[PDB]
C-alpha cells in the first residue's frame, strides 16, 4: 500500500445551479507520494512540466490515477507539475477547475443551508491508501460578507475512508477496499438582498388587492384584485431567475402558492359583497367587508407561521 | 466469436430536453473478454492507464470498438483502465458522461411515463459475440423521492439482440449480424410540485373570470373577463420553460388550448347580457347569466374528463 | 482518377433553426475506393480503428481527404474505422454529427417547405471521381408522424456533379473540375399543433376586442380594444421561439402586422362612435357602429384571402 | 524577404452582435509563396494533408505563422493541405471559421451602414512581404436580396500596408514593418422587414394613446394612456432581441426615448383636462384638448424630423 | 534567479459579467529572458513557432511555466512563438484570450468605478525573479468614448511583489516566495445611455401615478397608480439584463425597492381619500390629496439626496 498525501486548496465555489445541483469549484491538488529512489542532475531535485510529464511514463515512471467520484464531466486541468525528488518521493501540483454534483436542499431559500462535497478515490488502485487530506479554504469569508453569495463558515470537515464496491472482477477477498478522500465545506446564503428585492415588493403587491375591503364601488374592486394579481405574475416572472426551482415543495413555493389563493379569496369576497348589494341584502355585505378587512392579514399571518412551522 | 462480459454503472440521469429529446447519463463502462496470455511482471496483473493504452495498441495489444448507437456527439470519456491479466483476460474500466437520444411522448406531462434507453454495439466487430449485459443502477430512488425529478422504477431491462443490417461490404453471407446490448432504466416524473406551482394557479385566474356571471355592470364584467386573458397568458409566459413543447397534441396543451377559448367563450356571454338589456330584453339576459353560472364549470368539468377519458 | 463508392447513412436531422439557416445531421459515411493490393493476416482482410489509423498513413497509406462543403464549423467524428482488404480496395466507415447550412424559406411558416442539403468533395483531389452516391434515410416517416417536426418525403436526391473552379493555383489546364456529391432530403413541416396553440388564440384575442361593436359604453369600449391589444402582444412574446424570424417578410408576419391595424382601427371606430354621441350626432354613431360590426370581420377575411393569394 | 501570395475566399458573413461588435467568417485561405527546390514522386507535385503537415515541419519544412489580427479567440481550421510543389512553391489551403471584431456605429439602426473588416499580418516574420491580396465574396447579393440580412455592396476592398511598430526587442533599425493584407467588405441592412414588425406597430399604440384628445370622460381618458405605456413597454419586450443596444445614443433609442415622454406629457394634458372641469373651468379644458389634438401630432412630427436632421 | 522581463500588451477588456465577477481580456505576452549560448543557423536569431516549440523542450530547452493566478479556466492560446537568440536570451511572444476573475463593487452602478487586475506568477518556480513589468494599454480610449462601454483612465498599474505561501514542500524556508506581477487597469463606466433608457423613464411611470393626486375619481385613481405599478414591473424586466444583481444592496437596487413603497403608499393615500368620502369626512380627504401632492415629490426627493448621501 503506497502512502499518498493529498493537500486540495479551494480559490472560487462559483455558480450554484438550482436544477442540476452543481457548483464551480476552482483551486490546486496537491499529491506527496514516496515512490522509488532515482537520480536527479545533482543535489536539487527535479521539476517536470505538463507536456514532459507523459513522456516520464512512457520511460517506466509511476502516475496513479486519482479522480473525482462527483466530478460532472472531465474537469479543466490548466498547468500539471511533477517535482521528482532524488530520495524517492513525487509531489505532484495541477490546477483544477470542474462541475461537482451533491444533493442539495432548498427546501427553505430565504435561509438556505448548503454543503459543498468534493470525492477523490483512485480509479485504479485499491490497495494504495491515501494517508492525510488537507483543505486550505483560505479564501476570507468574514472580509467580504455582503459581496459573497454564500458565507463559508467551517474551514471545511476532512474525512478519509475505505469504500467498499459489490460488482468487480474474480479475485476480491481484499480488493474492494478502496480509499477515498471526502471534503465538504459548508455554507449559508446571505438573506440580506433577498427580502428587499423579492419578500418585501411581491408582499406590497398583495396588500394592494386587500384595499378593496374599505371600498364600496365593485367596478374598482374589480380593477384593484385583478391587476394586482396581473402585477404578482409580472413580478414572479422578474424574479423566476433569482428563484430556485426544484421537483418538490418549498417555503417560498408554499408562500407564493397560498399569495394566489388569497387573490382568488379576494375576488369570492368582492363578488359577494356585490351580489348581495344586488339582492337588497347589503347588511351581509357590509359586515362581509369588515370582517375580511381584519380576517385576511390575520388569516395570512396564522397560515405564514404555520409554514415556518412546518419548516422549521 | 470473442466473448465479452459489459457491466455498465449509472450515477446519474440528468436533464432532459422536452425538443430534442435528449438525456445526459453518467456512469462506468466495465468490458472483461478473454484475450491471448501475455506475461505480467511476477503473479499480479499489470494495470495500464489512459495515456499509456494507446502504446499498447501500436505494440500489438487488442482493443475493440464498442460504441454507443444511441449517443449524440462524442461522449466525454474520463479517465479509462486496461487491466492486463497472466491469464489471458483484459477488463476495461472507463468513465462516461454523454448525451443520449430516444423516443419520448410527453402526450400526458401532468403524469409522465418515460424510457430512458442506452445501446451498445461494436462498431467494427460483428462476429464477436457480447456474453452478459449488467446494468447497476445502485442510485437509490425511494432514498429521495421529492428531491428527484424521476422516480426510478425497477433496476432497468437487461437485452442482448444480434442487430441484422441491409447495406453492407460484398462478403455478407454470416456478416450482418452485429451483438448489441439494449439497457432500458423506466421512471416516472413526479406530479407533487407541478399541480400548486402550474395546474391550480392557472385554474384560479380561469374561475376569477367566471366571476362575471353573477355581475349586472358589463363594465365591470369586460376588467374580469379581459384582464383574467392577461393574467392566464402572462402566467403561461411565466410557466413555458417547465412546459414541455413538442409539434403533437398534448393533454395539457388541450387544457390550455380548451382555457382560450372558455375566455373567448365568455366574452361572448357577457356581450350577450348587454345588448338584451341595451335592447329592451333584461328577461332573456337574467337566464342567460343565471345559465352560464351553473353551465360553464359543467362544461369545462364534462370536457376536462372528456380529453382524460381520450388520453387515458 | 480514383473511384469512391461514398454511401451516407442518415439517422437524425435535429434542429432546425430559423435565424442561421442550420440543422444538426447525424449518421455514417462509407467510402469504398479500389487502392493498392496489400498482405493482410492470412486470408481475412485487416480491421484498423481511430487511433491506429493514423499509424498507417505515416509508413505509406492513402487516406483521402473528403470534407463536407456546406458544414458549418469542424463537424464531430465519433470513431472512425479503415477496413484494408488483401485484394486492394479499402472500406473507410465513420459515425459524423455537425451543422449544415443551406438557403432556407421561412416565408409560409404554416404550411412550410424545406430541403436539407449535404454536399461533400475532396479537399485535395480533383481527378480523383466518386463513383455513385447512396442516402439511406431508412428512419421511418409514416411510423411517428405526430412526434417527427418534420414529415420526410422522398428517400431524398442523389445528385453526382463536377464543380467547376476559377480562382486556383498556376497549373489548371484540367485541374479546375472537382467530384461532388449533392444529397437533398425534403420534408414538410407538421401545423398539426400550430393553430391551436399559435393561431387560434391570437384570432379569439382579436374577435374579443371586436366586441366593442355593439356596445355603447365608451368606457367599456376603451378596456376591451386597448387591453385585448396587450393581450396581443403578450402571447405574441409567449409564441416568438416558436415564430421564424428572418430579415424577409412572411406570411405569418403580414397576418400579425395586419392584426396590429385592426386593433389601430377599431379604436378610431370606437373614438369616432364617441365624438359623434358627444357631438350630439348619435344616428351618425349608431349605424357607424353596426356598419364595422359587418364589415371588420368581412375586411380581415377578404385581406387574408388576399394574403394567402399572393403567397400560394 | 520570401514573397507570399494570399487568396482568401469569403463564404458566409454570419451572426452580427450588437454588444461584442462581432461577426463570424467562413471561407478558405491560400498562401503561395516561392520556397526551396525540392524532389516529388515523379513530375506531380505532392499533396500533403493536415494530419501530416507537423511531420513535414519536424523533417525541416517552413511553414510560416500568419495569424488573424483581428481574430476574436482561436478560430477553427477545418482542413488544412500543403502543395508542395518540385520547382519550389508552396501552396497553403485551409478552411477557417471564427469570430472578428471590428468598430461598429449602431447609431442609425433602421438604415444601418456597416464594414466587415479582416486583417492578416505574420505573427512571427517582419522582412516577409506579402505579394498580393485577392477576396472572392462570390456569394451572390442580388441573387435573394430579402433573404440576406446584409446586402453585400462591393467585391470587397483591397489593402496591402506595412505596420510600423514601437515595443519590440533590441535589434530595430529595420525590423519593426510588417506587411499587414487589410480585406474590408461592405455592406448594409435591409429595412425591408423593420418598418412592419418594429417601427410601424410601434407608432400604432402611441397614437392609440392621442384618442383621448377627443375623449371628455376622465375614466375613459386614464384606460387609454396608462395601458397603451404598458403595450408600448409590452411591445419594447418583444422587439429587445432584434433591437441593437450600444453604450451611446442611438436614432431608435432617442425616438423611442421621446415617446415615453408624449406617454407622459399626454397624462398630464389629460389630468390638466380634469382639474380644470373639477375646478368650474371647463372653457380652458376645453380648448387644452383640442389645442393638443392638434399639437402633439405635430410636435412628434417637428422632433422625429429634428432627430433625423442631427443624425443624418 | 534566473531575471524575466514580462511585457504584456492589451487589445480588448469586454464582457463584464455582473454576477461571477467576470472579463474577457485579449492581447499578447512578451517573456525576454537570458537562457544560454546556442547556436543559430548562422547570425541570424532562430525563429521557433507553436507546434516546434514542444520539439525544442524535448531535446533540453528551459520553458517557465508562467500562469495567470486570476484566470478562470484555461485561457485561450494562440499562436506561441519563441525566438532563441545565438547570445543567449530567448523571447516568447504568445497571443492570449481568457476570463478573469477580481472582486466588483456594482453599489454605485449609474456612477460605476471599477479596476480591472491581471496576475501572473511562474506556477514551478519561485527563486526566478520577475524582472520588469510593462502594460501596453495603447488601444485609444479618448479617440471613441461614446462607442467604448467603460473610459480607460490611466495607463494600467504596473506592480511587481514577492508573495509568500504557508502550505509548501520541506525542501526550502526561503523558498515560499514567489515572483508576482500585478497589473490593474481602471476605467469608469459611461452614464450617457443609462440615463434616458433606464432612470429617466423608470421615474415618468412612477410620476403618472402621482397624478391621482389631484383626480377625486376614485375608480379612475386605483386604474392609474395600479397600472403605473405594472408598468414599473413590465419596464423592471425589459431592463434586468442592463441592470447589475450581486448579494448586497445598491444604490440603484435602493431606489427600485424605494419606488415600490411610494406605489403602495400613493394606493393607501388614494384609498384613504376615499373612505373619507365614504364616511361623510371629506374636509379630511380634500386636504389628504392636497398634502400628498407636494409631500410625495418633497419626500422622494429628500430620500434620493439621503441615498445619494449615504452611498456617495
Amino acid at each position: 500500500p503506497v502512502d499518498v498525501s493529498v493537500s486540495i486548496f479551494i480559490n472560487k465555489i462559483y455558480g450554484v445551479n438550482t436544477l442540476e445541483q452543481t457548483y464551480k469549484v476552482d483551486g490546486y491538488i496537491v499529491a506527496q507520494w514516496t515512490g522509488k529512489p532515482r537520480k536527479t542532475p545533482g543535489d536539487k531535485p527535479l521539476i517536470v512540466e505538463n507536456t514532459q510529464i507523459e513522456r516520464w511514463i512512457n520511460n517506466g515512471l509511476w502516475v496513479p490515477a486519482l479522480e473525482f467520484i462527483n466530478v460532472v464531466g472531465s474537469p479543466d486541468t490548466g498547468n500539471k507539475r511533477l517535482m521528482l525528488f532524488p530520495d524517492g518521493r513525487v509531489i505532484y501540483n495541477a490546477r483544477f477547475l470542474g462541475s461537482f454534483s451533491n444533493d442539495m436542499d432548498f427546501r427553505l431559500f430565504p435561509f438556505d443551508r448548503q454543503q459543498f462535497v468534493l470525492e477523490l478515490e483512485p480509479f485504479s488502485y485499491n490497495n494504495q491508501q491515501l494517508r492525510f487530506s488537507d483543505i486550505q479554504v483560505y479564501t476570507e469569508n468574514i472580509d467580504n460578507e455582503e459581496i459573497d453569495e454564500w458565507w463559508i463558515r467551517g474551514k471545511a470537515s476532512t474525512h478519509i475512508s475505505d469504500i467498499r464496491y459489490d460488482h468487480l472482477s474474480s479475485v476480491q477477498p481484499n480488493q474492494n477496499e478502496f480509499s477515498r478522500i471526502t471534503v465538504r465545506i459548508d455554507a449559508v446564503r446571505n438573506y440580506f438582498s433577498y427580502i428587499p428585492n423579492i419578500i418585501l415588493p411581491m408582499l406590497f403587491i398583495l396588500f394592494i388587492s386587500w384595499t378593496a375591503f374599505w371600498s364600496t364601488s365593485y367596478e374598482a374592486n374589480v380593477t384593484l384584485v385583478v391587476s394586482t394579481l396581473i402585477a404578482h405574475i409580472a413580478f414572479n416572472i422578474l424574479v423566476e431567475t433569482n428563484l430556485p426551482k426544484t421537483p418538490y415543495m418549498t417555503y417560498t413555493g408554499a408562500i407564493i402558492f397560498m399569495i394566489y389563493l388569497f387573490y382568488f379569496v379576494a375576488v369570492i369576497e368582492v363578488t359577494v359583497q356585490h351580489y348581495l348589494k344586488v339582492e337588497s341584502q347589503p347588511a351581509r355585505a357590509a359586515s362581509i367587508t369588515r370582517a375580511s378587512r381584519i380576517a385576511f392579514p390575520v388569516v395570512f399571518l396564522l397560515a405564514n407561521i404555520i409554514l415556518a412551522f412546518l419548516f422549521f
